[PDB]
């Protein structure tokens, strides 16, 4: 039942480590899940479906690792608390590269993939935006920029800089580096000037 | 000679505002230019070339503009340095949005579009990590994070900001809103800490 689900997902991800999805066939995720290709339709309709559960199932883990970061505040610095927070991300998604390069690409093709990442990007856009005015209204950060427009261009970048690093882009921010290279642009964009 | 190619090109460009290139065929762009379909494989290999065409000469209009900047220093702050600099993507790309956006879609599919974004995007983040090192060497700018690396974030941040906002994504900066963003996070990180 469930664990059939679960194997053609745990299936889907590691083959997607190995190819794109568009090189995976149905019969590999039924074949590596130890079913046959009409018992996989009883449980997906698609092999897109299958890339769109397990998106869903990363988006939903760093989203849910942030509302526990939220819940509870790490005693530091202003630096420290940005830091800790963009790292949800940085470890959530690195830790599922496959997913996260063919969730990506998806966006062009699937219309729920690309209403999915835009649901969840708008959440983490209007947070940020929350924590920029809360740091605003206590007076430890200036009002420069709307809070929602800068918590958006911020995000974007995340979105973009991450995404190459992971890939191996070029251009791309070493994936060593890349943590420390968006706190710096965050940190000096919210509290500068 | 040149006039059906450039003939074939802005049919081309025409027909991207109103529906992407999966959606016009060969005989559309034929027809719209005036030619014969053998006619059209006279100048093009394919509708992906006519892309790659736009596409070039869009990227080589915004190379060629900052290099007029970067010849031409106009007598302003740092802050209006980088504005200038940064307004010659927001116009280039934002008076060809349909080539910008169909020529970003092509990045996954053709392998001579990522090259050549991927050329450019290498030359215009060296170029902005030499101004930053130029600006630390006259002692304007704080040595904080590696030039090429906060050059490369920075970059990045533009491609996706622009883009998104120039295409209506939700999210996005509004488009009368993103050259004001982009400045202020250039600015915030490159001259503060
Ligand atoms: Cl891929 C991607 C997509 C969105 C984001 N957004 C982020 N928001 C935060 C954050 C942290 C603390 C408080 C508020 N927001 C850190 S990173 N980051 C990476
Ligand atoms: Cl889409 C896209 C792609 C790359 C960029 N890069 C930019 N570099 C500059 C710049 C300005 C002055 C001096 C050095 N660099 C402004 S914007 N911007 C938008």
């Amino acid at each position: 039942g469930d664990d059939r689900e679960l194997a053609i997902l745990a299936t889907a991800e590691n083959l997607l480590e190995d190819r794109p999805l568009a090189d995976i066939s149905v019969d590999d995720l039924a074949k590596g899940a130890g079913i046959s290709r009409p018992t996989f339709y009883f449980y997906f309709p698609s092999k897109e479906a299958v890339l769109l559960t397990l998106l869903d199932r990363v988006v939903n883990q760093a989203d849910m690792a942030l509302q526990t970061l939220a819940e509870n505040p790490a005693d530091t610095d202003r630096e420290n608390m940005w830091r800790t927070g963009i790292n949800v991300f940085f470890e959530t998604f690195g830790s599922h590269k496959a997913v996260t390069r063919a969730g990506q690409a998806a966006r062009a093709t699937s219309v729920e993939v690309a209403e999915l990442w835009s649901t969840f990007m708008q959440k983490w856009i209007a947070y940020t935006a929350a924590v920029i005015d809360a740091e605003r209204d206590r007076g430890a950060a200036p009002r420069t920029l709307p809070a929602h427009e800068l918590a958006t261009a911020l995000n974007l970048m995340n979105e973009r800089t991450l995404f190459a690093s992971f890939a191996g882009e070029q251009p791309s921010v070493p994936e060593a580096r890349v943590l420390d290279t968006l706190v710096h642009i965050w940190v000096t964009s919210i509290y500068g000037e």
